[PDB]
This record gives C-alpha cells, structure tokens and sequence, in this order.
C-alpha cells in the first residue's frame, strides 16, 4: 500500500553489481547478484506524461495483465498436475518512486559504450517517477545471441523440446498461447542437471538437457486465463505489427490473425505451434553449431528435426505436439 524507494528492491551493493543485459522500448533488464545468486531485475518506468524511447509511458493498468501473466506461469514450477520450470521464475515485484539512481545510470552508459542502445539515456526522470521492477530468476542469454554457440542439433532438439513442453504444460493449466515468442524471448543457461522434469495433465515425464535450461520470457502480446476471466493484448487495431517484413517472424504474425480471424480474446493454441514452428525453422537455417551431425545417432537427430519442421503445421496445439509427435519419442 504506496510506492517505495529504489533502495527497497536494490539497496546498495544490489545497485552496485548491476550489469546492464538487455532493453526495449518499454523495459530496461540489468544482471545483479543476491546471496551469491544472479537475479534479473526488469525496470519500467509508468504513469509520467513524458515520451521515453519514443513513445508514451505504460499506465499501471496497462502493464499489470504483463506482471499478472509472469506471475501465473511462474507458479507452474509449483504445480502438481499441470507442471513446468520452463517460464522465467518471478521473486518479486515492487511500485518504486523517485529518480534513476545514479548507480544504474552507470551500468547503463557502459551497455551503451560496449553494446550500443536505441533507448534514451535514463537521466531525465524525476524525484517523482513511478517505476515497477520486477525480479525475476537470472535466465541467461537468448538464442539468437547463441546463434553460433551451441554444440549440436543434439542440443537444438533438447530446446525445441523443452518449449513444447513448457507451452504444453501452459496450454493444459492456463488456456496459454505466447504469441511473441521470437528467438530474442528464449534464454538459454548452464545445467548440472541431465534430465529436466515436467507434469502435463498428472503425467510427469523427463526431457534430456543437454547441458542447457530454457526459459521463456515477455509476455507483451501473451493470452491465458483463470476461471474465464481472459488476460491478453488486444492487437486488433494495430497496424504495424502485421506489416513487417524479411524474416519469417513477421509473417507468424499474420498467421496468428488469419488463425484466430482478429479476435485475440479467443483460445487459439495454434499460435504456440506456429511460433515453434519459426523457432524450429531458425535452428535449421540461422544456428550454426560447433560440431555438426557426423555420427548415425545424430544424422537421425537431424533428419527428425527437419521432419519436424515440415509436419508440426498439422498439430493442433503444443499439447498435440508433445503428445502425439514422434521427435518426442
Ligand atoms: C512485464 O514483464 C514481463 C516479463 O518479461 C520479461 C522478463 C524477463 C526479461 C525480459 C522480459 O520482457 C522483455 C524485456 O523486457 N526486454 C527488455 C527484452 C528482452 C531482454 N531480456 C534480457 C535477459 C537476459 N537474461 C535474462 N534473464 C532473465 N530475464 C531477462 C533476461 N529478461
């Protein structure tokens, strides 16, 4: 009950080992640490009349169905019948007030330095300032910053079949469809572990790492709902986001609208496997992978994949796909 101070979510050595991550228009993401554990803190500032990167600030009211949706998938990893570690994990989530702490300024002129950033420098907000930051569990580094960097197609299927779990398990608990779930939106980090578990409708089964664990994020145009009450981006009336063009990401979203004929309130699971089908389709034709497909077990792992590719289009669902389809046998 009322907004805190930066120093609540990042008192000083949190602020001090801030890295920045990533951006877009409507969020900053920095790395810190926390009891010797890396966390991710998302930054959006709302509720100002000033333009920042370009456009309008969100109100709360426009950015609460995001932090809702990050909530619910967060707690799958909790669930019984219906469970999944495969969305980013949510620790908190607070309304901070005042200006951008100077510290933060820092870590991010040196992203700008090294990286480069489309976004204004966050210098100008006053003591006033309405933010949220979230934290969420620190996911890694996203696929398409992986482009080059993953051992085998052995690992690719071990991503794909991750996602189709993750979804299916959302599908199944939460009528859930991504709807934005480009390569920039699947982050990859180490495991120790060799198998990863999941539980979709009280069946639990196990998915063979490879070293790496996905985690889905962002939830701008993602759908799901709670005893029928709909969470989702009404996209009707936009424009632009159907008009895009040179990568194949741009015409999913026009597959979504002519799937569900421009009514984004409506339970299409056919977007999830839409989107693994571009995400598929980027592992067979952007990744490049250190050791290629040499050996009987992994020509086969190759051609399943591609076999893949051409046949998920007449799934249904990501719960179709996981249950049904034989790269997951
Ligand atoms: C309302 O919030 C809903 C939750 O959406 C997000 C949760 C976590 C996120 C990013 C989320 O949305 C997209 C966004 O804000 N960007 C700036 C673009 C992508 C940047 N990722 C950078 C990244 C690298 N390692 C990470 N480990 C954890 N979380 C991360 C990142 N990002």
């Amino acid at each position: 009950k009322g907004p805190v101070p930066f120093s609540h979510c990042l008192p000083t050595e949190k602020l001090q080992r801030c890295e920045k991550i990533g951006e877009g228009v409507f969020g900053e993401v920095f790395q810190t640490i926390a009891d010797h554990t890396p966390v991710a803190i998302k930054i959006i500032a709302i509720e100002g009349p000033d333009l920042v990167n370009g456009s309008h600030q969100k109100t709360f009211e426009e950015i609460l169905p995001e932090i809702i949706i990050s909530k619910e998938l967060s707690l799958l990893s909790g669930e019984v019948c219906n469970r999944t570690e495969g969305f980013i994990g949510l620790n908190s989530v607070h309304c901070v007030q005042g200006s951008y702490p100077p510290l933060l300024l820092k870590a991010w002129d040196h992203y700008n330095s090294t990286k480069g950033s489309a976004n204004d420098r966050p210098d100008f907000f006053k003591d006033d300032q309405l933010f949220i930051v979230l934290e969420f569990e620190f996911g890694g580094i996203d696929l398409e910053q992986m482009r080059t960097k993953l051992s085998s197609l052995a690992t690719a299927k071990s991503i794909l079949h991750q996602l189709t779990a993750s979804l299916a398990v959302a599908e199944a608990s939460l009528r859930f469809e991504h709807r934005d779930l480009h390569w920039g939106n699947v982050l990859l980090k180490k495991t120790s572990l060799k198998k990863l578990h999941y539980t979709l409708n009280g069946k639990s089964s196990t998915i063979p790492s490879c070293g790496l664990q996905v985690s889905i994020i962002d939830y701008t145009l993602s759908r799901l709902e709670r005893d029928g009450i709909v969470v989702f981006c009404d996209v009707s009336m936009d424009e632009d986001l159907f008009t895009g063009d040179g990568d194949y990401q741009f015409d999913i979203y026009r597959l979504m609208k002519k799937e569900n004929n421009n009514r984004w309130g409506e339970y299409h699971p056919y977007s999830n496997v839409l989107w693994l089908h571009y995400l598929t389709d980027k592992m067979l034709k952007q990744m490049t992978f250190k050791t290629k497909c040499n050996t009987p077990a992994m020509k086969q792992i190759k051609r399943k994949i591609q076999e893949f590719h051409r046949t998920m289009l007449n799934f249904s669902s990501a719960t179709d796909l996981l249950c049904q389809h034989s790269l997951f046998k």
